[PDB]
Order: C-alpha cells, then sequence, then structure tokens
C-alpha cells in the first residue's frame, strides 16, 4: 500500500470521516483552488490504485488540515 493510501487511512480513522464526509469537505476547496477532485479518483487514492498529483495533495492537505509534505509520504 502507498504510503499516501495508508496516511488517508489514518487520517480518516482519527477523524472517524468516510470518503464521502472527505469529498464533501474538499468541495469548497476545490472551486477555491480550482483543483478537481472526483470520487473514483479519491476512492483509487485511498484503495492505494493512484498515487495523487501535487495538486491533488495541495487539495487534501488543505481540506484535511494536514501538512502538504506529510500526506505525500
Amino acid at each position: 500500500k502507498t504510503d499516501t493510501s495508508n496516511r488517508l487511512k489514518q487520517i480518516m480513522a482519527e477523524r472517524n470521516l468516510k470518503q464521502v464526509d472527505i469529498l464533501n469537505l474538499s468541495i469548497p476547496f476545490q472551486k477555491k483552488f480550482g483543483i478537481k477532485l472526483s470520487k473514483s479518483t479519491l476512492s483509487a487514492y485511498v484503495a492505494s490504485v493512484q498515487s495523487p498529483d501535487q495538486n491533488r495533495i495541495y487539495l487534501l492537505a488543505k481540506t484535511l488540515g494536514v501538512s502538504e509534505a506529510w500526506l505525500m509520504g
């Protein structure tokens, strides 16, 4: 499993957030930064299928209020 997948799952556990909740929290940041994130893409990240690019790492770090550096693994 990728660092990022693990790190996302860690955050989910710490905060009792499901993917649907993360995606919803990301929406204002998607709009703020002009960075899109789909349900399937987020699912693929959590599943360790895909690794986020620079923009989505940034988006997710702002959404979750965590360090970009940490989320990158």
